[PDB]
């Protein structure tokens, strides 16, 4: 640059920040309004929710939004299903100077919908050649304008303002002529959304997922067992490809604790949580997958040094309700069900559809944070694939770059007091016999364990 | 000094895009494709189209940074022709320059690690039957290689 | 296989393990339950036994097999 002294304030982020966030979770959701077709990721303002999505709550959009905000999630990723007769609404506007009126503007709603966005317009009371635009839904009104009789700038107007961001304004003639008033007209031929919807958008959402990454799946708070199925098998294929993603289930309203058992046996990968209990948090209940998405976004959130075996929930009640035999029940069964422990609802335990089985993976893999732990260990190493493959020569100086590498990330871990015992080494059994172009290695650990069970006895 | 079965490329997408079969069913058949390995395009592997076949041509000449090593020693010693071409008395000073030569570039190359280990030395089997105007000569090298493949096994 | 840093977890049997046992013995039982005409191994832990065999009493099988 020309010499000079020259100043560049940067005042963006000072000490407005906070990190009591965590963890990106998936969402395939039914919604009467927002964007189609695309994996949009969600800060964990539900402001944003209820701007992208908006603030229905008899869809599984913004209900399912908002528990997994009220989760703590860092981000939350979401993608709308629809059946493809889905559509936006769409209103048309006339010119009222000629006798044969031609239209000359056309307004869509900015996103697909079906509900009653709303238009007026009428003769300005100051300007002749003026007329007033005005937006509502269901007489709601969003925004007011006013432009002359000229159809570029009514409709360069009507589309600048962000105000006027549900509609979109097109113009069908090149006219200059005064435009017919409207009142309240809603933006007709638009499609809601919980139109058909079927497997085969689920299918399809989780295709367009595959793209992504995550910490967790909760699959719309849906407990349809085909969709169930197919999406076990859809998480086995990612993490075979590598792709390390979890998965939480809920089982239908009418199974009884019984059914819920026997799912949560026919279940038993341990990338599968299978959520028995319904609860209610703003006097309304919801399903045990309306919860599991709680729960995902909560576990997600807590990520790791933490766990689930008592984290305190929103939920004002919990149903149906287990004596210490049921809940041992649910535990054997891998069930995780809710508890009113105290006055509020409080989560069990930290367990898994896998925990019915015990010895070859382990009993802490039937807790969730320890597959929360091995997954992340994949996920940093799987990272490090593109530090190391194909860079380095293979001779004991790289492979000692690669063990340094290792060791500084698990002393890190260590430093954290996630570990209390590691040890990282070459396989030196596997390195015999590696191929010249490939290179083994193994790790012991002990992940910190938590307090779930304490006992106490008193003397006098 | 390299090779590219892991190079990020500078392309924000890549299609037709493969699952590992497909991947596999490309490499089998010596075609290199990119991949979509992570948020960014990069290239699957080394291979050529050779590749295909195994075992005379070695399956490190199926990889490109074989072959561009090769070439590379074809070249300076094809650069050592007019060195030693017409210049010296093909006596054992001659014959033994020239394998000081060879053996001093060939520890060259040990000195920046591409070589884990080699020898060169007067090929007698053919200078025998060497006409006295010509040398032959011969050489075994081993390649270092790079970590394409990775396995790791966990305790805890 | 293709190139990539493909991980297999091998938490079988880290610390599971113990050597208070030895020893193999061999069997003919009279029971009310379990299979026919085969010799079947049976690991020392008895809920194989009640499984493969039963639980009754009354029978050399699972009283023997628990002795």
């Amino acid at each position: 640059e020309i010499p000079g002294f020259y100043n560049r304030f940067k005042t963006q982020a000072e000490k407005s920040t906070n990190t009591g966030l965590k963890g990106r979770l998936a969402m395939p959701i039914r919604a009467n309004w927002g964007d189609v077709g695309k994996v949009v990721t969600i800060k964990n303002d539900l402001r944003q929710l209820k701007n992208l999505f908006g603030d229905d709550m008899n869809y599984s959009a913004f209900k399912l939004g908002k528990l997994a905000l009220l989760g703590n999630v860092k981000e939350l990723l979401l993608y709308r299903l629809v059946d493809g007769n889905q559509k936006k609404g769409t209103l048309t506007l006339k010119d009222t100077t000629e006798n044969s009126a031609k239209d000359v503007i056309k307004l869509e709603t900015k996103y697909p919908t079906a509900r009653n966005f709303n238009v007026t317009i009428k003769s300005n009371l100051v300007d002749s050649d003026k007329k007033d635009f005005i937006f509502f839904e269901n007489t709601k009104q969003l925004f007011s304008s006013s432009i002359k009789g000229t159809i570029d700038e009514i409709v360069l107007e009507i589309n600048s303002n962000l105000d006027n961001e549900y509609v979109i304004a097109t113009k069908v003639a090149d006219s200059d002529t005064i435009l017919a008033n409207v009142v309240n007209q809603a933006l007709e031929g638009g499609n809601d959304g919980c139109t058909s919807i079927t497997n085969e958008s689920y299918l399809k959402a989780l295709e367009e997922f595959e793209r992504y990454s995550f910490d967790s799946f909760v699959l719309d708070g849906v407990a349809d067992e085909a969709l169930q199925e197919t999406t076990k098998a859809w998480v086995a294929k990612n993490k075979e490809l590598g792709k390390d993603i979890l998965l939480f289930l809920g089982g239908k309203t009418e199974d009884n604790i019984k059914q819920i058992n026997d799912k949560s046996k026919s279940f038993n990968d341990e990338n599968i949580v299978n959520v028995g209990s319904s609860a209610y948090y703003e006097n309304i209940k919801y399903t045990p997958s309306e919860v599991a998405v709680y729960i995902a976004a909560l576990s997600v959130s807590k990520g790791i040094t933490g766990s689930i075996c008592n984290a305190k929930t929103i939920f004002e009640e919990v149903e149906p309700r287990l004596s210490q035999s049921e809940v041992k029940e649910c535990l054997k069964s891998g069930t995780l069900v809710l508890d009113f422990d105290d006055g509020d609802v409080i989560i069990v335990d930290d367990v898994n559809t896998f925990k019915k089985y015990v010895d070859d993976k382990n009993e802490a893999m039937g807790y969730i944070s320890n597959i929360m732990f091995i997954n992340t260990i994949n996920k940093d190493t799987s990272l490090k694939r593109k530090e190391f493959v194909g860079k380095i020569f293979n001779d004991a100086t790289g492979q000692t770059t690669v063990i340094c590498a290792l060791k500084k990330y698990f002393e890190e871990l260590m430093s954290q007091g996630i570990i209390s015992e590691f040890n990282v080494d070459i396989d030196t059994e596997l390195q015999a016999t590696a191929k010249a172009d490939e290179f083994y290695w193994k790790w012991d650990a002990v992940k910190v364990d938590v307090m779930k069970k304490i006992y106490g006895t008193g003397y006098l």
